[PDB]
């Protein structure tokens, strides 16, 4: 099947992806069939970016697990860009549901406990709870 | 292991491949396990074409290193087919990263300095920077 190149990351994985000129941005690894383009080159993954829904073919070496959060979250970009805050909401919402996490009940106000959870290490599940399926 | 048949080219090598009826087209040697098809016959190599991401089993004797660039690049095809130009973009991008090369910030316009880097022997690394890993 897809992505059998001995590199990390499979379909459904929540990741940070790094494109030249941009901060690390959250994304989900997808099958090339979802992209309406072409099969990824060996060593690459198609990802779909949270916040804008676009697809990019990105080297596996330029991806890391979303669970390595406090290590790749860019606070300057977050303060500066509303699109980045939006991306984080959609990414962490996906993470939350997967981990079976719940928060008590505005964007910045919805984000706040989600960021704390993420930044704190995604407790109680830890990064294991972010896996697909 | 795979592709130990005494012939040239191993996994990850960037190459030109020639299929009957076509100009030389850029590709990367992959393991058969990436293809989701059969293992390659003796003397053959699975390649994945840049641009469309498809797989072909090609004789190892009908492949040449991407590094022999201007000899095999086909200017006429390039000007004629947008697919070829796209193929060149992806191939050179992969070459660029492996090399550690970088280009200051459209397709052709991004292609322009990449083609010139290639036609002029991939300086400063030369073709040694094109190797996998
Ligand atoms: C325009 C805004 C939504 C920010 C751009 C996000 C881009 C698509 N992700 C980059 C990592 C390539
Ligand atoms: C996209 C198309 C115009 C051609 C792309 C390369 C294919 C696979 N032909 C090669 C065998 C030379």
């Amino acid at each position: 099947s897809e992505y059998q190149d001995g590199k990390e990351f499979g379909i459904g994985d929540l990741v940070w992806g790094k494109i030249k000129g941009f901060s690390w941005w959250p994304a989900m690894v997808v099958s090339w069939k979802a992209t309406s383009k072409r099969q990824a080159m060996s060593g690459m993954r198609w990802v779909q970016w949270f916040g804008d829904g676009k697809f990019s073919e990105v080297s596996a070496d330029k991806l890391v697990a979303l669970g390595l959060f406090s290590q790749h979250f860019n606070l300057a970009t977050f303060n500066k860009l509303v699109s980045y805050r939006k991306a984080m909401y959609h990414a962490l919402e996906k993470a939350r549901v997967r981990a079976g996490k719940t928060f008590p009940s505005s964007l910045e106000d919805q984000l706040k406990p989600m960021l704390e959870w993420a930044h704190g290490g995604f407790k109680p599940t830890g990064i294991e709870g972010l896996k697909p399926n």
